[PDB]
């Protein structure tokens, strides 16, 4: 998911829309924009679809105001495609809206406590609605009006003591302003930027990725620190405060592999440079372990891998060729009467340049392997195009465990690497050779750009969950949610 | 524009839709699909928009049948977003539908003769509707039913003697089959493929590019020859015939520079390889001519130039770096009362990775320069990202003339290269240096993939039009068409706005 | 179906739209409007739905021009909701569009001759598309331009000798003007009106009913005579001509019973007065034949019967009371998994005021009885509301035959009156008593408004078809059309449902 | 506006939809349906438009559950066409949704108190959102779970002590059930019905009008009494309780004139029979005051007046004729480029049967006269059709004051009768004669059907507001709201 918040001095509707279009890769299922108008009321438009389809001129006209937040959703367990999108909203105390990228590992318990102690009903199964309700509940402990920055930060600090998981959040409180805060492990991405309008006016914005600041002409200030909260008043005054105990930087390593845009700088690391480094490490590993193999050409599987593969080919002294072309436009498959509904294909998303595989031993490079379904079909396509031996290299280590911090991953059972070694995975996908990046190599590739990061969030790779509250019982619970989400989406 | 025609033995609606999605880069303004159903009637769905938006379940349900054609439109003078899309249709004789990629340079005169001699009314400003009417009138000359293959080919031959310009067409005639044909100069692209089902039951397909054949699992047979026609009967039989007097192969060189997909093979030339060769030629030219310059990195301006720049970087022994990222998603800019601080036009398209430009003399590579406006903005973006020297290289030679063969290019006075030396263009765009591909090099780069092609359609580069009927009266007439189109688009907005 | 044609001196889009809204009762399945713009090209918008839903701002914006025609469709065999709506169009000769209300009893044969002799393909099952093609082919016989009025009338005359059935048509020919014409028997309705703007600048209009002229402020001139054609040039000149050999006035009697609006005057007969007279006749028949019965109140079954029942109540000296209220708004009944306790079909249409039936012998009045199914349900509703005796009177005589002249009626075996005595129908519907209007009385009731009309089109009542070409082979062919239409509508639902 | 609530034993989505289609005359601007699903969560669909356009198959599929409420909106001051439609919803305490037909005369003060004492933000300017927040605030005073019927009734009783105005309301509380309640003056209409499914199962429903019970096959039980509340549990148990002090029946007299359907029975009075009685009274008044006039025919102005006019013609011994035909389908007028946007017409809504006016002195009958604009044009049409003298009779007395209890009326200035006598009104509309029903006659016409009603709510006619809190200051306040609503709708 992707978030954006703009505390401006002029209408923000078009700017939030624009920022969301460059964060569109973070989620294409739904989009939502909410602003605070001249009457101190929220105006909201959220619906399923790409940003360009969700917001029509008439919705834009309704989104009045100089402060607003936006969200693009990537479906996850509990927040299916059929469910209510973000931002969520509550009417007490004061009027609060919140957008979130992440996941709370103790959502179910929080929901119980919200109901039993506060009589606050949660209408969806989205942990973001729960997060908003905890925050609201903490903001409701004040008698004086309006709230001071100290009270807002105290409410966030109290919220941080109650919830667990990963979260980059942005919210607005009517009559007060905008708040942005990050989990105490710095797992989900969140940067802060500013735009000087004149001598006395400065606008502020926060976004999941720095590309949103770039596209709008905002100057990058810094990443929001792990545990930190930022509060910008209605009036344009900026406050910041550390709202967690023992904060530490454990950025999600997966953002760097393929999730984030290459032109973003997350926790001082260029995603692009980290990806080139991944190719360097993988090339070095292949040159060492596959020294005797006959490889005629290195072909990336579009699109994140093109540069990684370029670096591999360079390290290996082999030619790099565009053997696969990603179909920029993909359409749907229709369930028609009488007609047999045939095959689910990768041919719909990819085309093989026939001449580039013919009578060659090819080394294909992909960013990662999850279910292994696409790689299987891709290898088959390489063979149909006339390839002799087909080898596959993965820029990421084996993906064996589920992500419960905001990245949608299928359950452990559906991860081909779960409970399987490299050779068995290779035989299943039908490759002549398979090699994965070593985790310590991926770490060094990213860390080379910012040696200050000591440890990253690596759970999908090593099964070590930093919040220490993930056991099989929880993972099974998450699966039941997926099952319910499936029934709902099936229904639509 | 892109076209596709499939004569199958099973339902074609989903396959035509899928073919158009991979041909979508040829035109995103509109799409249309028409099929012949079991009752020998046309079923049609066309509208503005991307293929994925134009066809919904209820439209696919009505598109029944085993034979059909499809089209995606790129708007050109006489065919604006405002006007009716393809494919077009006529009810006499027989019921004929056609789709076309190209342009008829004598459309005006054809429209007049059709009115005067045949009383055939043309409802739009589309030369494709005219092409269809000339074809339909030639088919109306027979007095026995059904028409024989030879009759249909004779009609196409008669049509080619009458019309002039460039065209790749696919059409269907109720009760007979599907026909496809290409202009006498092989300017516009068109390939044929097949898919065997069993003993003597094969499906055939034609499309603007071979990627459409690939995506559907059809075996590529070959390019439809210049001036040739293909006729596939409803019963699945194949016939072909040269229907032009002096066919020559003069493929549009623009398809290779950036219009077609790299994974396509057009007239036996891999588009990808040709582009890599364009990089080899341009890099050698740069090594020879810019020998004294210190360039720290080669940065492509997405998306067509990535492989060209990579090859240029290889020839120069310089690092290649992704300095610009193209925003995959672009939205609408709504006209709002007093749009305070508008987002820069260039930023809507691209984003610069600041680190890749900081304190570096950069060599940017773009596929071509037309108006020169976006080039100037990209150069600016680079200096803004911290570049010291900013050089620009164009994979295509100077674009100085309008294209009247189906590729949308502005008028000559609008082309920055028009009437200007490279150094003048350089000053205007603000580059520290500017260099273009030499035309003979571009030709060699593409010809290297198929030496049999001796001449390419190069008019945008040299002003030489193979149809020899392009004059100022014609260009001026095209400008008029463009003006009426602009008016039609302006009106459509006027109350889309007043409706609020 | 209803049609409208306006040849004005100022934009007609809004006026045609407004005219269709007051003609909306003639068909709510689809609507279409086509205009001739300043460049002599057709601009068209047609789709399923009510006029208010079919035409949005963006469609009206494209419907430019000072002359145009409109149509609203009531679905009939060969023209289902699934099929293409009117108006239809052809591009040769000249560019001709037509809209029609009626039905051609020899459509099949016409389609065959058009194919064989002219190679004219008919894409839909609509006899209106056929009518247009016959007209277009007759117009293709001249070799001088423009066509003279006499040429156009000669073409309409040729068409009338070829086609058979009932029809009110309005059409436009690019570069010439608008024509309107009526069948030789004056079966279907059509009136002409004018609106003076200044010295020798008058706008003309034709429509199915005079309410369309009223609503637009046009002065009513007269009914288009049986077999007559009207031609209004683009320059605003009026021409007319009898284009039929032996025209007779045999107005559809159904228009008067309930199809047309009461405020309309058709062939000089006020629909309202005719209906009041229908009440006078039926009330006198009831007073004579049901003299021994105790009826406490007369209750109309909304909406056409209110004034008829009022008059019947007047003749019987009995109170008239609103016992049923028609639900002005009816929604969709969604097919949901296990629809527990479905709302009664009859309740979707009407609601009974319990107080008006309680312990009363009620006389209900409906305009006609077709299948008899809703009649049985209404009777039930009344007993349920507490009525003791429930009697039913039909303003129309027994409906025993299908209509093949443009009014949608089921087949003969589907009409409850078919092959049954009044007492048998009575038992089936469950009424304590049933009485129908006598046909001669219905005729007198309408004729009283204009004694010049000596014969009406009565086929649904007497089985006598004026075109003398209705046989079982024809009826069976119509049933086939209806079946194919049903299949097309079923398919359209199949994945509207599977899309969820 | 119209409301409906169904506490069933099987899915209610289609039934609520159906009930709203027969209450559609109560408001065509927007419609909303909210149900409580099997998961104890609300599912909602509300939007601008007729009921048949607002709810598509996909929304119906989402509206799962055996309990639900619906609303159709008629735009009023503060709840413009551009504003959020009903039902409104709050997430604490427990989850409550409410739909309302009426208006609170002290909404502005309640909103202030909600903000200052409870920190509850009101996002629209709709008094229904405010009503829901007061109720929620009162329901939030309980510690034990779940709430007993006594607690729910206590919260409604407390709500009744705080708010003032007119209101027929229906609401649902998650985990509890459905509640329906009526203002202490019995101003806005609300009936209760039931449907026996079997020996142990009985469904209940409440609606603005009895026709909604009829169309669904529910048996009419009774009107909900002034001040009374009804609570039906999830489990199907019905409770009722008087929740106001000194309740009294003052039904809105205006519902009977033209607002309600003729087939409804409101406070034991048949709307149809009351309308015939109005014609009887008006006929008697005309036969007495216009004894010497030459009148050739009585012509009703469709559609509510057809029966009233029929009775008048009967009393006068004159023929009744259909001189005007209402166009059942009306379309919009388009703002096109270049074309002059001509006249706003009644000809779009009405057609004159020419033959029925020619050389006749006609007596036209309308249900009421508000702005006087339509009557002016109608009289003109009668003249164009050839009428000699044109007389107009109004089934309702002069409308001189604004309605602040739920019926949309323009401000005092726009009411032709405001500050004007009959003859001046007559001269303005251009009639040859004008006669209005006497208020005491209208009262007797309605009261004849239920002599138990002592006084009705007659403010639009006499300026006496039963809640005693309406002064010019308030009416001016209401106008400023209309002005803001206008700017919003203009904007769209
Ligand atoms: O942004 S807009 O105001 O235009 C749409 C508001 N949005 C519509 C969908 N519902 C959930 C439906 S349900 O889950 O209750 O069925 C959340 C609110
Ligand atoms: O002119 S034609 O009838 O051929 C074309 C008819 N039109 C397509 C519908
Ligand atoms: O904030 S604004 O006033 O601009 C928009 C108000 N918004 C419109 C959409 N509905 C839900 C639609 S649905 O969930 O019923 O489909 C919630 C209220």
């Amino acid at each position: 998911c992707g978030i954006v918040g703009i505390a401006g001095v002029m209408p923000v509707n078009q700017s939030i829309y624009d920022a969301l279009t460059v964060l569109q890769h973070r989620g294409q299922d739904a989009a939502g924009i909410i602003t605070i108008d001249a009457n101190n009321c929220f105006r909201l438009r959220k619906a399923n679809g790409l940003v360009s389809d969700v917001f029509e001129a008439r919705h834009m006209q309704r989104l009045q105001g100089n402060m607003g937040i936006g969200h693009v959703r990537y479906p996850t367990a509990g927040s299916s495609s059929a469910s209510e999108a973000q931002p969520f909203y509550v009417n007490s105390p004061y009027g609060i809206t919140l957008a979130h990228n992440g996941n709370l590992t103790n959502a179910h318990e929080l929901r119980k406590k919200l109901f039993e102690e506060k009589r606050r009903h949660i209408n969806t199964t989205s942990d973001s609605e729960i997060l908003l309700n905890i925050f609201a509940s903490e903001l409701d402990n004040f008698r004086h009006y309006p709230l001071e920055a100290d009270n807002i930060f105290a409410a966030i600090a109290a919220t941080n003591r109650l919830i667990r998981g990963a979260y980059a959040c942005v919210a607005m409180i009517i009559g007060h302003g905008m708040v942005a805060f990050r989990d105490p492990n710095g797992i989900r991405p969140l940067v802060l930027g500013k735009r000087d309008i004149d001598e006395n006016r400065t606008e502020y914005m926060v976004a999941s990725e720095s590309v949103a600041l770039d596209t709008l002409g905002f100057d990058f200030l810094r990443d929001v620190a792990p545990g930190e909260a930022i509060y910008i008043t209605e009036e344009g005054q900026l406050f910041t405060r550390q709202c967690a105990d023992n904060p530490v930087s454990n950025p999600c390593l997966f953002e760097y592999v393929y999730f984030a845009r290459p032109d973003s700088f997350i926790d001082k690391i260029s995603v692009y440079s980290a990806r080139v480094n991944m190719g360097t490490k993988l090339g070095e590993k292949i040159a060492r372990e596959w020294e005797d193999l006959d490889i005629d050409v290195v072909i990336p599987i579009p699109e994140t891998s093109c540069d990684i593969a370029l670096e591999i080919a360079r390290i290996l002294g082999k030619p790099y060729r565009q053997g696969f072309v990603k179909n920029r436009y993909v359409g749907r498959t229709f369930i028609m009467p009488g007609q047999q509904l045939r095959r689910k294909s990768v041919r719909r998303k990819l085309n093989a340049n026939r001449a580039e595989f013919r009578d060659k031993n090819v080394l294909l490079v992909d960013d990662s392997i999850v279910r292994g379904t696409t790689s299987e079909q891709i290898i088959e396509m390489a063979r149909e195009a006339g390839a002799k031996k087909v080898y596959l290299a993965s820029a990421a280590p084996e993906i064996r465990f589920p992500n419960v911090y905001g990245i949608d991953m299928p359950s452990a059972t559906e991860l081909i690497a779960h409970g399987r070694e490299v050779d068995e995975i290779r035989q299943i996908i039908g490759a002549d050779g398979l090699i994965f990046q070593d985790l310590n190599d991926l770490i060094d590739a990213v860390r080379a750009e910012n040696p200050d990061i000591q440890q990253f969030e690596c759970s999908v790779f090593n099964g070590v969950y930093v919040t220490k509250d993930v056991d099989q019982g929880y993972l099974d619970f998450l699966d039941t949610l997926r099952n319910d989400d499936a029934k709902a989406v099936q229904r639509q």
